[PDB]
């Protein structure tokens, strides 16, 4: 799958299997021993057998089935939820221990931008992709985390971090209502979607308000537009294209995350805005459109910064709390 | 609804104010001589209802006199609906526009200061107090600064600093237009009333992931029962088109319609309310006045905006709702109208 090259410390004579357990997605980082490579697997929460199942898949393929020589480090918040159904699942363990998921991050983060070249990057649809050489100024940033829902930190000194803000609308919002709304059993279905849509069929733009033009004013705005009488299912047939109701619905999401990340920039006076989790997938639409977002409100005094690991911030920050 | 006020009729030029926004028409007028202000809204949807609206109110409350009757046209519709007007009113004494957020403050600002019992706080714990503004016990320089949150289809932000003195900060395009949108498509509302109504009795736990289902415990600074993420719980042939019969086929009832517009309703007013406090903390303002069509006197929507406000802010700022909260664009522009008539 995913890895990159780095000499990690093997002092210990331990596998170390990080999992970031979230509401929704299961993210584990790990090195065999002496392999000098991280690891990186992304699966789904729900069914929690299948991802502990996942655990033993690791430690059978990837350390020869030693569960004596396995440390597991929980991170999220299943990390609690967890915990105990960790002990009870793996019995011959090494030992589990936790690390806190804000401090997972941002330990992720700072590894990422500090030690792996070709990680961090900007993206617009004009310039296409620059690497950022940060490995090769940094600081303050603000971590905009989306998965299931969005979390806010601001990190101002290498381990001086808080979150300051956060919203429920996230990719949990974005998915769930594509998924009910058109059916699409993937993201990927949702994103190939959303690529060819027209937002204008379900939208209200600036230039159907009044007469830019293709600005939205609102967004799934023209949607809205005893027994008796004929049944009233004219309304209830009323068809909407989902390609325009994928794109409407993640230029929603997307804009309002972007909004949100430039005002809490903004009220911090941060110019460096990371945007991690799973919610981008490295989807040129997706990214340009958070972009565009940061670039429109700062008038381009402000960056959009992308993770080629965006999912394993979590996930890298437990692995390194190891040792 | 109408308002006791001693109006300037100058000439008895009759003044008929109309904010036309993305759905809905707000009629502010006063019949000659009544000291009455009167206040109706329709959608625009219906043309000729829209019109025969207009032209009922000339009729009943102005004597059917056309010749003597100006309208004045404010919202974002105000330019398209120009023709519209002119067309269904060739016989009256003029038609003027009147710019969106000048009419929206001026309004706002009006009610503000001359109408009792017309600005209010409301939370499930204190219920409803009428704040003194129009009075002076509320009076000077507890009034400004403040910000306008006008939700209609979008969310428009105003600060208001000192009279006279006003701009237009970042909106939203997630408004009242997109909950509308959703709800309508998802659940088959036939009225943002039902879909209240439906919010009221409905439990967002079965859609929404809260931080409970995810921490198994409290956590940063939020309470197990807080949202975490908002239809969370809801993502776990070649088509084209979906409907509110395909969507209710596919799935049948596997997500009760009460529980959808629940956790949309919260989705929504908590990001207003968000949005809100951002512009709020960054403008160093304390007063958050809520307009348009969109709280309703909702206890729920005022209570959820208000929370949202409050928390945030670590109840530094607060949240005001308006009696006229619809009727904001339409105030201001009959003010200016009845200025032109003097
Ligand atoms: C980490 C997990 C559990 C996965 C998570 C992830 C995302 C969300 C998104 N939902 C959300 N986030 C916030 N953040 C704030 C900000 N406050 C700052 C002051 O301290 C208190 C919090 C208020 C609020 O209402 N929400 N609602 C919640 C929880």
């Amino acid at each position: 799958t995913q890895e990159i090259s780095y000499n990690c410390d093997y002092g210990d004579n331990t596998f170390n299997l990080a999992i970031d357990i979230g509401g929704t997605l299961a993210k584990v980082v790990f090195s065999p021993i002496h392999s000098n490579r991280l690891m990186f697997y992304t699966i789904e929460t729900e069914k929690i057998d299948k991802f502990m199942e996942l655990l033993h898949s690791i430690i059978k393929e990837h350390n020869n089935g030693c569960y004596r020589m396995t440390h597991i480090i929980a991170t999220g918040g299943g990390a609690f939820k967890f915990y105990d159904l960790l002990y009870e699942n793996f019995p011959q363990i090494k030992g589990i221990s936790r690390f806190e998921e804000m401090e997972g991050l941002i330990h992720g983060l700072d590894f990422f931008i500090h030690e792996i070249p070709d990680e961090v990057f900007t993206y617009n649809d004009q310039d296409g992709e620059r690497i950022i050489p940060t490995s090769s100024a940094i600081y303050p940033y603000l971590l905009v985390n989306i998965g299931s829902g969005v979390s806010i930190l601001k990190v101002t000194e290498p381990n001086n971090f808080s979150r300051v803000g956060g919203s429920s609308l996230g990719g949990g919002t974005l998915w769930g209502l594509l998924s009910l709304i058109t059916g699409a059993q993937t993201y990927d279905q949702m994103l190939d979607w959303a690529q060819e849509g027209d937002n204008s069929s379900v939208d209200m733009l600036v230039g159907d308000i009044y007469g830019k033009s293709s600005a939205i004013a609102s967004s799934f705005g023209k949607v809205f537009q005893y027994s008796s009488h004929e049944s009233i299912e004219k309304n209830n047939g009323q068809m909407f294209k989902n390609p325009d109701i994928c794109k409407s619905l993640l230029f929603a999401i997307s804009n309002n995350i972007g909004q949100i990340a430039y005002l809490q920039a903004k009220i911090n006076n941060i110019q460096n805005i990371y945007f991690g989790g799973s919610y981008t997938r490295g989807h040129l639409t997706t990214m340009n459109t958070l972009s565009y977002a940061i670039n429109f409100w700062s008038q381009g005094s402000k960056q959009a910064f992308f993770l080629k690991h965006e999912g394993y911030l979590g996930a890298m920050g437990a692995f390194l709390s190891a040792s």
